[PDB]
């Protein structure tokens, strides 16, 4: 009833460990929830045109062009890592264990509070908040996934990372279709490249509500909201990197000099010509067998596209990209790779105390190298007549259909039955946890906002709303404003996200690399002189693994 | 050719020639089309 709670605060971690090095890692996760209400209580179909930045002519990558629903709902997404673990937690899982399996998923709302604003009292003159106990909290949870999956971890707008500090869900909207052409150009090319907005093919046309897909449940002060648990099936996400690239695969040539005192440049040498050699390669011409020339297994890896945009119906966007780290010492084509840049605000890690409204950001550079280096490729001619000639290699710098800043490879994929490659690794803390799979008849190998897919089903999203709360002066008939008393709620959130994973070994003589503080470092996992506080991007698959 | 490898039955008028009944498995195909390209996919963003 009022006076009583129902239910408790409880954002514990814990770690059972099991027989033959199972552990089962249960994540709580509590927060207090702001909300208030919604601007209208209406559905929209709003458009996005922004011809201001497009008609620019080499601006085509800045288009934002698109059609949206908006709801007087707002989401409770908190598929984000951040929400789950601390640094410390962190630390544990990646150091210590070998691979990550996410079993089930659980969350409840309680100790409901709504209050009305109301207003006005009395002389310079103050605002006063009263509670209406007889009010209500609208939730709905879409457990049939009826609605579309809208994760808000790509717009850092899950809830905090912080359980001392309150948050607040997010606005919740979901895509409309339309129709959009938008024809390339530079900054010489002169005339007006078209550029226009179609509209909205009728036989695309989806409008979803909360109302007629969701049972929606009141919550007053006395009342609470629990899911059932759910139980996942996904694959293990593994938190080792593999490190060799097709060079490192196999038997090494054998060295018939080895050196014979320490140092820098006292190498040892193969000692034998690179003609009169044993061994397999798949060029039929040449006798030579080199380390870029001998078979290997398969390939590690693949190249792609870069900066590709590719146009469909609703317009241009970038090619994505699976691979990475590619570069040697702290080089790396941060766009071959496709490496992903993360960029969120205060709430999801950037320091609270920060003011202005420019967020943090940070570019995560995989430890698995399985990447490529496109300044380091190459053609040649059948021939392989060697020195080549200029007439008989491609080479990155020459230039193709006479631009000077292309190359080949801008636009090469060795994308193949032969390619291999390892699922994107976790990005602490903003990453993304799990992710609804397409209903697409044929799937893709892999998602690049997180590690975990669910095929089966997966968990449905939350949705809240305070209910009209409304004046006696109400006419539905008229199409003056809803007059509504202002009111707002304050909830709690709990959840319960159980993992199982499985303790690493040690393999080699050497020891590994793993996160630790650290003279430098140890300033980002502490409050402040005032009320802190920043949480920082940090990796996760640390430890070496095997390829061949 | 047919002769050398598969029998054949030789049918007169009161002759008929039926066929088992063939059991399929496949996957199934879809009387639904999917509209959403990459520009249209998650959660858009928030207009103020
Ligand atoms: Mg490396």
């Amino acid at each position: 009833g009022v006076g009583i709670s129902t239910g408790t605060f409880n954002n514990q971690t814990e770690f059972k460990f099991l027989e033959n090095g199972w552990v089962y890692i249960t994540a709580n996760s509590s927060r207090l929830v702001h909300l208030n209400m919604p601007e209208s209580e209406n559905y929209r179909r709003v458009v996005v045109n922004n011809l201001d930045k497009t008609a620019v002519n080499g601006n085509m990558a800045l288009d934002d062009t698109h059609a949206e629903i908006v709801t007087p709902w707002s989401l409770v997404d908190a598929n984000a890592w951040g929400v789950w673990f601390n640094p410390g937690d962190w630390q544990l899982i990646v150091n210590t264990m070998s691979e990550l399996h996410l079993v089930s998923f659980e969350q409840e709302i309680f100790n409901v509070v709504l209050k009305t604003v109301s207003e006005s009292a009395t002389q310079p003159p103050t605002k006063v908040y009263n509670n209406d106990l007889t009010a209500s909290l609208m939730v709905a949870l879409d457990s049939n996934n009826t609605m579309p999956f809208t994760p808000a971890a790509m717009r850092s707008e899950t809830l905090g990372f912080y359980p001392w500090k309150p948050t607040i869900p997010t606005p919740w909207r979901y895509y409309f279709q339309w129709d959009r052409t938008l024809i390339p150009s530079h900054t010489g090319t002169s005339g007006t490249p078209t550029n226009i907005y179609h509209g909205t093919d009728p036989d695309d046309v989806q409008f979803y509500t909360i109302e007629n897909s969701v049972p929606v449940h009141l919550l007053r002060t006395g009342d609470e909201f629990a899911t059932g648990t759910f139980f996942f099936d996904c694959k293990p996400c593994r938190l080792t990197h593999t490190w060799q690239t097709n060079r490192a695969l196999g038997l090494p040539p054998f060295l018939n000099s080895l050196p014979q005192s320490e140092g820098g440049t006292n190498f040892g040498y193969i000692g034998v010509q690179q003609d009169k050699r044993r061994g397999v390669t798949q060029m039929g011409n040449t006798n030579y067998i080199t380390e870029a020339t001998i078979m290997r297994p398969a390939e590690v890896g693949y190249s792609a596209p870069y900066y590709s945009f590719e146009a469909s119906t609703q317009g241009p966007f970038k090619t994505p990209i699976a691979a990475g780290r590619g570069g040697a010492q702290t080089d790396e084509n941060q766009a071959a790779d496709g490496d992903p840049r993360y960029a969120f605000g205060r709430q999801h890690g950037q320091k609270t105390t920060t003011t202005g409204e420019t967020p943090e950001r940070f570019t995560y550079i995989a430890h698995q190298d399985t990447g490529r280096y496109p300044e380091g490729d190459w053609i040649q001619n059948i021939n392989f007549n060697l020195p080549v000639t200029d007439d008989n290699v491609l080479l990155p710098t020459d230039p193709i259909g006479g631009k000077t800043g292309i190359n080949y490879t801008n636009i090469f994929n060795t994308y193949g039955p032969l390619t291999a490659l390892n699922n994107v690794p976790p990005v602490y803390p903003n990453g993304q946890i799990w992710d609804k799979e397409f209903d697409t008849d044929l799937k893709p190998r892999l998602h690049v906002n997180a590690p975990f897919v669910c095929q089966n089903n997966c968990p449905g999203q939350l949705f809240v709303k305070v209910a009209p709360n409304l004046t006696n002066q109400y006419d539905p008939d008229a199409s003056a404003n809803m007059s509504r008393i202002v009111t707002y709620s304050d909830f709690w959130w709990k959840g319960k996200l159980v993992f199982k994973a499985k303790l690493r070994a040690s393999h080699t003589w050497n020891p590994i690399q793993q996160m630790s503080i650290n003279v430098d470092n140890q300033f980002n996992y502490v409050p402040s002189n005032i009320g802190g506080m920043k949480i920082v991007y940090e990796k996760s698959q640390l430890a070496p693994r095997k390829l061949y």
